[PDB]
């Protein structure tokens, strides 16, 4: 299957999109958690296809971790979810060749169709 790695600030959504990813989808869930640090350390481990990435976590934001997957030039498909209708923060994902940025308006059913139209 599409390996991904979630990373995502609250535990509730977190565990709820961890569960319903791999329900809705043809994916494998490598490793979750709410810190950024973490994640840019599982994905490094790791190596997941796909990453679902928060944006305002504690130790490095999703942002930032995107910004180093790009710099690190890693063959991994980035999606940024967040609550943020700031246009600051879609600008910044932009800038950082975001695959795509997906507001929590959306279903984890279009955010699943959503992965899929990017790993394609
Ligand atoms: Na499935």
């Amino acid at each position: 299957l599409t390996s991904l790695i979630i990373a995502e600030d609250q535990n509730m959504l977190r565990q709820a999109m961890v569960q319903l990813i791999k329900l809705h989808g043809d994916f494998e869930i490598l490793a979750d958690t709410d810190n950024g640090l973490d994640a840019m350390k599982l994905i490094e481990e790791y190596n997941p296809n796909v990453v679902i990435l928060d944006i305002e976590m504690p130790g490095m934001t999703g942002l930032e971790v995107l910004a180093e997957i790009r710099k690190k030039h890693l063959n991994i498909k980035v999606i940024i979810v967040t609550t943020f209708k700031r246009p600051g923060y879609f600008e910044k994902a932009v800038v950082n060749d975001v695959d795509a940025y997906v507001l929590k308006e959306r279903s984890i059913e279009e955010l699943v169709e959503t992965i899929n139209k990017v790993n394609n």
